[PDB]
């Protein structure tokens, strides 16, 4: 059978966020073409993780790809921070690829980027950020980053609802207060505007010196309906 | 200070609106935008001077984080006075511009539409004055927060009091539980996209002005 994204209980939607979990990848081996490479692989299993996010879809496959055009880097960045969270100043880019501050510096341009991720990783250790918790903000950024620049918008607001009652039971079954959720509610997506901020800089950086196009993911989300199951 | 307190004192300390320099060009209308925004700016300096929280920071903390945040609080502002004004939006009084005369100047038509997306999210959420004013503080405290080089408890402090205050807000007007942090997050959602039109605008100014960090500290320290 097939459960429609708004009947899910918070149960329900945790566990589908987690087993639509993609894999923890390998670097393949300039620093420039190793981070390419492994964000082209990880781009593939990011196309069956957004197929999976209750919701998705049933947005039409322009609307998907709108979606994930504007969210691909955030999603990239979230999953590197989250992973890095016990490497204090290094990036975990893979089990073999943890890079420091330093090793940054030899790409023109990439320590600002680095430094940034580097202090949201901080701030989710500090946060002792969760992976429940994690899935859920990783969904929202999905679903959140190109929603204002495309009835149907509804659906996705009220997707994004059934993601926020997630994550507040979530923080109530941890132990919180009522105020203490709203509150590390809060704390998590002001992180989300500063990981648009790091997207938006990457990318003015990636152009400055292939970036994944509008084509590409279209492309890239149609070929997924030809996958073996 | 109570969530009420907290309210009174952010209404207190809004800037007042201005008006434009008393048909348009593409040198004329980014005239009147860079002059308006240059004029906004020193109010915007003595309403960061009142947002609770703001001046016991050290004055180099105080820069970084107007630096970082002034063009988003520019554009919510704006959006804010736009939201009665669906496709158009209302720099001034006396200045009201709608998507087309946004085409006058290469690149701007992009962030006007983004714009007029984010006012026409505030008007179907509703947005209440009481929230904006606390949104517009937020942005200021935590734009620039994870961007510091190197007391940021402090701000993390204030930011909890003001999402408290939002709640508190959102209490009195009788949503429920459930209501209330589905609210919150909707409008702490929309941060983010304020932030990419920030950053967007950023790149179109510089294809071309912007206030300086040496500026800002002078201004804020007189
Ligand atoms: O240049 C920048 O300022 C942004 C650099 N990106 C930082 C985030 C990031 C990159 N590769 C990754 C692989 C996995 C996770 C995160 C990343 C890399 C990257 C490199 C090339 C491409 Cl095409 C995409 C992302
Ligand atoms: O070109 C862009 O993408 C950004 C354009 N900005 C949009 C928001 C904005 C501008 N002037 C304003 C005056 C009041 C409120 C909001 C604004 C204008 C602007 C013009 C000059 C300067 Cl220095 C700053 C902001």
């Amino acid at each position: 059978g097939s459960h429609m994204a708004l009947s899910l209980t918070a149960d329900q939607m945790v566990s589908a966020l987690l087993d639509a979990e993609p894999p923890i990848l390998y670097s393949e081996y300039s620093m420039m073409g190793l981070l390419t490479n492994l964000a082209d692989r990880e781009l593939v299993h990011m196309i069956n993780w957004a197929k999976r996010v209750p919701g998705f879809v049933d947005l039409t496959l322009h609307d998907q790809v709108h979606l994930l055009e504007s969210a691909w880097l955030e999603i990239l960045m979230i999953g590197l921070v989250w992973r890095s969270m016990e490497h204090p100043g290094k990036l975990l880019f893979a089990p073999n690829l943890l890079l420091d501050r330093n090793q940054g510096k030899s790409v023109e341009g990439m320590v600002e980027i680095f430094d940034m991720l580097l202090a949201t990783s901080s701030r989710f250790r500090m946060m002792n950020l969760q992976g429940e918790e994690f899935v859920c903000l990783k969904s929202i950024i999905l679903l959140n980053s190109g929603v204002y620049t495309f009835e149907e918008k509804d659906h996705i607001h009220r997707v994004l609802d059934k993601i926020t009652d997630t994550l507040i039971h979530l923080m109530a079954k941890a132990g919180l207060t009522l105020q203490q959720q709203h509150q590390r509610l809060a704390q998590l997506l002001l992180i989300l505007s500063h990981i648009r901020h790091m997207s938006n800089k990457g990318m003015e950086h990636l152009y400055s010196m292939v970036v994944p196009s509008y084509d590409l993911l279209l492309e890239m989300l149609d070929a997924h309906r030809l996958h073996a199951p």
